């Protein structure tokens, strides 16, 4: 995996 | 990623 | 890969 921006 | 079976 | 610049 869990890795937004 | 990994998961078998 | 994965190289987010800003």
């Amino acid at each position: 995996x869990y890795s937004p921006t």
